[PDB]
């Protein structure tokens, strides 16, 4: 989950 949130920022 916190890559997901890096690539979605
Ligand atoms: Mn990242």
């Amino acid at each position: 989950l916190a890559e997901a949130l890096h690539s979605a920022l």
